[PDB]
């Protein structure tokens, strides 16, 4: 938000904003992964990882989202984890009675690092899916070599 401040995420798509389909994928066996998106703009992003896990390269292709952005993001994401340890990181900002998760709490304060210099995020979670889209684009670049799609 603007100043450094907590300000929620958006209640909706922001209007007229870069759209980041983002996913992560990882084998649990050899603890490889990619992260990365692909754009309604046309750009697209992979970087591959080791020593992850499937939770962590969701959140680590949110924060790549967030670094190559503009001030207003929209993110889809198909990891009800990353939505929600973020969200409630920012519902509760501050405040004694929150308490710090116990994993992912680096990447996770990264991810925090970087909304702050935002002005406008909204992060939404669509179900894993099969089509054309978005969330299929970036799952197929993720996913291959990492697990059968
Ligand atoms: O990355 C994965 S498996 C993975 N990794 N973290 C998670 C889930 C976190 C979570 C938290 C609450 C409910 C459900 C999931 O699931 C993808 C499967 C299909 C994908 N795809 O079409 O993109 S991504
Ligand atoms: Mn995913
Ligand atoms: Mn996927
Ligand atoms: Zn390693
Ligand atoms: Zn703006
Ligand atoms: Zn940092």
């Amino acid at each position: 938000g603007p100043g450094g401040s907590m300000y929620q995420l958006e209640k909706e798509p922001i209007v007229g904003a870069e759209t980041f389909y983002v996913d992560g994928a990882a084998n649990r066996e050899t603890k490889l992964g990619k992260a990365g998106y692909v754009t309604n703009r046309g750009r697209q992003k992979v970087v591959t990882l080791t020593d992850t896990t499937n939770q962590k390269t969701e959140l680590q292709a949110i924060y790549l989202a967030l670094q190559d952005s503009g001030l207003e993001v929209n993110i889809v994401t198909d990891s009800q984890y990353a939505l929600g340890i973020i969200t409630q990181w920012i519902h509760n900002w501050k405040k004694r009675g929150w308490k710090t998760p116990v994993k992912n709490v680096d990447l996770v304060n990264q991810i925090i690092e970087q909304l702050i210099k935002k002005e406008k995020v909204y992060l939404a979670w669509v179900p894993a899916h099969k089509g054309i889209g978005g969330n299929e684009q970036v799952d197929k670049l993720v996913s291959a070599g990492i697990r059968k799609v």
